[PDB]
């Protein structure tokens, strides 16, 4: 049996966007990326950005520092219970980002006392936990380092109590991380990438910071440079995976395996992907022309946390 390959129109959002990733869209509508190969003396100093759909003009929301050392943000989730924006940060770690530009650092160390390392990509369930991937080594002032070749990379849950909590460690650049939901909208499965090895994980969530059952999950195609990064869930619960490298995204079904379809892209390297919400419009950031498309998906995306209502009784 072969994959079988769909190639849809892909529509340029916005372009010149050095190392374009995270993708999310606001409680208000308004679409934001990261940019975090940009660079002032030689040294980090990455960007937040919000971009008009209509025009793909930008405006950078924050550039974040924290004692005179820039961050290099990667992953993006929305809040519900005000309009801010978690972004996972590899000099910096977890920041709490308003649209004045106002940011908070979360962590400078975990709950056990260890020093909190950088991270990627971050993912809420439905109750509110924040579960974050950490690829890099210690955030800033340390030096930077990432986990490609050696496995030091971590998994993190940030509690709806505010704990930073490490729940796994020893993964080899840990990526793109998401959360199966039952149908009730009970957290069942944590998805995680792991980009080199060329495999998704999964853990049973049994609640809050508290992952068991560590399994091989599903496999991405491919023997090129990269892998598995940036994901999301539509609302059938599969997952759409950018493929970082292989010019393609990857479509597994609920229960993993093998890709169930591919979609080709105009591109070599997908950085991120991200769902407007209650549309089947996916907004994909890659890293070859540094810049942001769009595409039209077979459905809806699975809601979003920020989409949820934080005292709805449904």
């Amino acid at each position: 049996m072969e994959i079988p390959v769909i190639e849809p129109l892909f529509t340029k959002v916005t372009e010149d966007i050095p190392g374009a990733a995270g993708p999310v869209f606001d409680k208000n509508g308004d679409f934001y990326i990261v940019a975090p190969y940009v660079e002032v003396n030689g040294k980090p100093a990455g960007e937040i950005l919000r971009i008009d759909l209509k025009t793909g003009k930008k405006t950078v929301i924050c550039k974040p520092e924290v004692n005179g050392y820039g961050g290099i943000p990667i992953g993006c989730q929305c809040d519900r219970d005000a309009n801010q924006l978690f972004v996972a940060d590899m000099r910096l770690g977890l920041l709490v980002v308003q649209t004045d530009g106002t940011f908070e650092e979360i962590a400078k160390k975990d709950s056990e006392g260890r020093r909190m390392q950088g991270c990627a990509y971050c993912a809420f369930d439905y109750e509110g936990n924040l579960w974050i991937t950490a690829p890099a080594g210690e955030v800033a002032p340390a030096d930077f380092t990432i986990s490609l070749q050696e496995k030091f990379g971590s998994i993190y849950c940030f509690t709806t109590d505010g704990q930073m909590i490490q729940v796994d460690t020893a993964f080899q650049a840990p990526a793109g991380i998401a959360v199966r939901h039952m149908n009730d909208g009970r957290p069942y499965q944590l998805i995680v990438a792991e980009q080199p090895t060329k495999k998704l994980w999964s853990y049973d969530i049994k609640g809050p910071a508290k992952i068991e059952n560590k399994k091989v999950w599903g496999h991405i195609p491919g023997t090129h440079k990269g892998g598995a990064a940036g994901m999301d869930f539509d609302e059938d619960n599969n997952l759409l995976v950018a493929n970082w490298g292989s010019s393609h995204i990857e479509v597994f079904g609920p229960d993993g395996g093998q890709p169930k379809m591919r979609i080709r892209c105009p591109f070599e390297k997908p950085s991120a992907l991200h769902f407007k919400p209650q549309t089947k419009t996916i907004f994909v950031t890659e890293h070859e022309n540094n810049a942001v498309w769009k595409f039209e998906w077979q459905r809806n995306g699975k809601k979003q946390y920020c989409e949820t209502l934080k005292f709805g009784i449904f």
